[PDB]
């Protein structure tokens, strides 16, 4: 479905330490990254997005609009500025990150009180799945 909101709490995730060296992480911050406890939040209405993501340590958040090309800068992951984009592909959520990494972005399927989200970066695929609180 096209529905993402909710509280999304992590049940796996799969090569998260080979996504985090592609992005250059720290090795120091990879070591915390993998230990801490990520809480998915979105906020969805329409084409506007709120997405917040939550460790003890750390907070990701990021808004956007479906369609409409964004500038990012990703101060608490790599630090880096790229041009983001968020687009429907059916009823995959997609996101291309456009700069110095190739192949650098993030795709969302839900699939009921299910998210699959595959981050990815160079060759590196980094594989989550959430369930909805
Ligand atoms: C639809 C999901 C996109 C997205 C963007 C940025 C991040 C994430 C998901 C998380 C939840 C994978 C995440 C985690 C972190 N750290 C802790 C807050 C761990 C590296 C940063 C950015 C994002």
């Amino acid at each position: 479905t096209r529905d993402a909101n909710g509280t999304w709490e992590m049940e796996s995730n799969e090569n998260f330490e080979g996504w985090m060296k592609a992005l250059d992480i720290d090795f120091a911050l990879r070591k915390i990254a993998v230990r801490l406890t990520l809480t998915l939040v979105i906020d969805q209405d329409g084409d506007n997005f709120k997405v917040k993501c939550t460790s003890t340590f750390a907070n990701y958040d990021v808004d956007f609009t479906v369609g409409v090309e964004f500038d990012e800068y990703t101060k608490s992951l790599d630090n880096r500025h790229v041009k983001a984009l968020v687009t429907w592909e059916g009823d995959v959520l997609v996101c291309v990150q456009k700069g110095e990494k190739e192949n650098r972005g993030w795709k969302k399927w839900i699939e009921g009180d299910k998210l699959y989200l595959e981050l990815t970066c160079g060759d590196q695929v980094c594989r989550q799945v959430f369930k909805k609180k």
